[PDB]
């Protein structure tokens, strides 16, 4: 879990700059330098401010504590003192891995303008810092400042609580959290200050703080290790709950495989193959087709062989609604299908009417009053909730553990592409796959520090997560320039950290309206299926693209290729790209088996059910508008005429059912893996 490492002492000295651009109006520059260390977030150093020189010589020197095991980046920058805010003229980030100890380095930086600096890394005889590392994330050692009381402003630069300001005068107290390696000071006022040297055993300290006019206040100070246990779990292993669930699930899979594969005997847990559903995004189109694919899997008695179930964007809408009912996979799916169809067909002129807009901004004001940022994504959560359901829907990701108690459904993995890193959400845990940093979903949204929970916030209604998962907007045709105006005008009158806040990295490791980067709209949920502990043996890949039905998979090949993860090569023949078919097999024989299901209208044209010719009365049922203009399944569109909904759903149901042979074939093969 932990690691003891000694800090070094970096002594940087700022010598001179040369060729400093002037101020406007022929005035020469009044310059100074500022040093900030990436891994010392609250702290600044600042050189004297010289006057009217384009070749200024400060020759001052400052001191830091550098933890060798963390990635330390020094941002040093020259400003012109403006008598407004000061205009920057030179900035340069410098990784101080380069700088070796004992060896004195001189550097010159440039990006005309030149700045000369001298570093010296010196050993030191402080005790080693006590880290908690993941070999890619590091939690720096903390310490805590208990302050007892017998218009007070306590300030401690470098501390999660920057400045605390209390008003009572009858037995109050305060805690500050801050790194041990910070050289800093507590400052009190009604400006006396107490130094805080780094990495020492703290003593008791009293200070009398003068009132300006009246008698004085007393304060007891102790510095200690922190009391709080790490709320964030750092690791590249599956959590206990997931592990527990795997057993719980694996048996119902063997019980369900035996009938589907008409098997000789019962299976031991260690031989049960791990099968995953892997859905891509695609708005309303992805949602309804997915319902259909699930329907097929239920009818074939195969949905009960599925251990994991992952999705992105639209797929998650299907997923979230289904997991609301804690036993959806056992009950009739045509209930939820009907729900989806009706709400999809309901016209959405209401969702942008000022009665509803009121209730959004009213929930945003209520939301703003509580500890909450106002982001566009939070509004998108409210309108999406309003389209997807008629009303507020009071369900929560934690609540979906209901659906897993007895291994009665697969484990839902909602994947989310952030500003780029992948964030996976399960009812058990949520976090960054790249950093092996995870929390349980209740705490998602809460305020954190250095891997410790600082303020617990109420777990949010799932639609706010669905917006994260299916966000379509940047940080900034004729149909939807009008609700835009309706919204903007109703909303007139109107910074957000995550649970990683504080954590650090281990060393050895024109304006737009929507998102546009292709990553957001073209990937499958592979990352979830390839997380460290999961060992997937079969993947059913559902793809909801209307062109490029193999791009998302090739992305995955690439992804796994770059991480030394076994994965079969997706090389579809020229014929396959042009007119693909309902199911494609792929297959380093330790790599998962992969059945890929394009969104294609192939044999469904003239078959009403697997193996059955289409009657001329139902011919229209097989014609599905997946190409050509006025196709109703465009990503834009979020009202599907009940007729259109059905075509796509049945196509999807069919495409899977009609591929029953290959699935069963694949499952047999997965069994003989071991
Ligand atoms: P996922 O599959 C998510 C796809 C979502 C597409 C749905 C499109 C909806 C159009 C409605 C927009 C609401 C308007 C919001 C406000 C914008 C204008 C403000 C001035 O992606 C991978
Ligand atoms: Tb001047
Ligand atoms: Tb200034
Ligand atoms: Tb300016
Ligand atoms: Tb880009």
């Amino acid at each position: 879990q932990g690691e003891a490492s000694t800090c070094w002492q970096l002594t940087v000295r700022v010598l001179e700059a040369r060729n400093l651009r002037w101020a406007d109006l022929l005035s020469e520059a009044d310059p100074y330098v500022i040093l900030q260390l990436s891994t010392a977030p609250g702290m600044k150093f600042k050189t004297k401010t010289l006057t009217d020189t384009s070749h200024p010589v400060w020759n001052e020197a400052f001191r830091f504590l550098i933890q060798s095991q963390v990635k330390n980046v020094l941002e040093l920058s020259i400003y012109d003192e403006d008598s407004t805010e000061d205009d920057i003229c030179f900035k340069v980030l410098y990784d101080i891995s380069e700088v070796l100890p004992g060896k004195l380095l001189r550097k010159t930086f440039s990006q005309e303008e030149e700045l000369d600096v001298e570093f010296l890394m010196e050993e030191t005889s402080d005790r080693p810092e006590n880290l908690i590392t993941n070999k890619v994330i590091v939690a720096r050692e903390l310490s805590c400042l208990d302050v007892h009381l017998d218009e007070l402003e306590l300030v401690l630069k470098g501390s999660y609580e920057d400045t605390q300001t209390s008003f009572l005068g009858t037995a109050s107290a305060f805690r500050f959290h801050y790194m041990a390696a910070l050289e800093t000071e507590l400052s009190g006022r009604l400006y006396l200050t107490v130094p805080l040297r780094p990495l020492t055993i703290g003593k008791e300290v009293t200070m009398d703080v003068p009132a300006p006019n009246a008698p004085g206040v007393r304060l007891q100070l102790k510095a200690e290790g922190c009391p709080e246990e790490l709320a964030v779990h750092l690791g590249f292993n599956l959590c206990a709950e997931e592990q527990a669930f795997l057993s719980r699930r694996k048996q119902v899979v063997a019980k369900a495989l035996k009938q589907a594969l008409q098997l000789d005997r019962d299976l031991q847990e260690d031989e049960v193959p791990v099968v995953g559903i892997m859905a891509t995004g695609g708005g309303a189109r992805a949602m309804t087709s997915l319902y259909g694919h699930l329907l097929a899997l239920q009818k074939l008695g195969l949905l009960d062989c599925v251990t994991y179930f992952s999705g992105i964007s639209g797929s998650t809408w299907t997923m979230a609604h289904l997991y609301g009912d804690p036993e959806w996979s056992q009950r009739d799916l045509e209930g939820p299908i009907r729900y989806a169809r009706e709400h999809l067909a309901k016209s959405k002129l209401e969702v942008f009417s000022p009665e509803r807009l009121a209730s959004y901004r009213r929930e945003l004001e209520l939301r703003a009053e509580q500890g909450h940022p106002t982001t566009f994504v939070d509004l998108w959560a409210l309108v999406l909730e309003s389209m997807l359901h008629g009303q507020v829907m009071d369900q929560k990701l934690s609540g979906q553990r209901a659906a897993l108690e007895r291994g009665q459904n697969p484990l839902p993995l909602y994947l989310s592409l952030n500003v780029k890193e992948w964030v996976e959400f399960s009812p058990y845990e949520v976090g960054f796959l790249k950093y092996g940093a995870f929390v349980p979903p209740e705490l998602f949204g809460s305020e954190f520090f250095m891997g410790r929970l600082m303020r617990r916030i109420p777990e949010p209604r799932i639609c706010f997560l669905e917006a994260i998962w299916s966000n379509i907007f940047s940080l900034n045709e004729a149909s939807w320039l009008q609700p835009g105006t309706a919204l903007a005008q109703a909303f007139k009158g109107f910074r957000s950290p995550n649970f990683l806040q504080g954590l650090q990295l281990h060393q050895d490791y024109e304006p737009r309206l929507c998102l546009v980067d292709a990553a957001y709209f073209i990937n499958t949920s592979s990352p979830s299926m390839f997380r460290p502990g999961r060992r997937l043996d079969l993947i059913l890949s559902f793809d909801y693209s209307l062109s490029a039905p193999f791009e998302a998979l090739q992305q995955t090949e690439l992804y796994c290729r770059a991480r030394g993860l076994p994965f079969p090569r997706v090389e579809p023949s020229p014929q396959d790209q042009h007119q693909p078919r309902e199911c494609h097999l792929f297959s380093c024989p330790e790599a998962p088996i992969l059945l890929h299901f394009p969104l294609v209208n192939a044999s469904f044209k003239d078959h009403s059910a697997p193996g059955v010719q289409r009657s001329p009365a139902e011919l229209q049922g097989g014609q599905v508008d997946l190409t050509g203009a006025t196709c109703p399944y465009t990503l834009s569109n979020m009202t599907y005429k009940e007729e259109d909904f059905e075509r796509l759903l049945r196509l999807s149901d069919y495409n899977v059912q009609t591929s029953q042979g290959a699935i069963l074939q694949a499952l047999r093969t997965a069994l003989k893996h071991r």
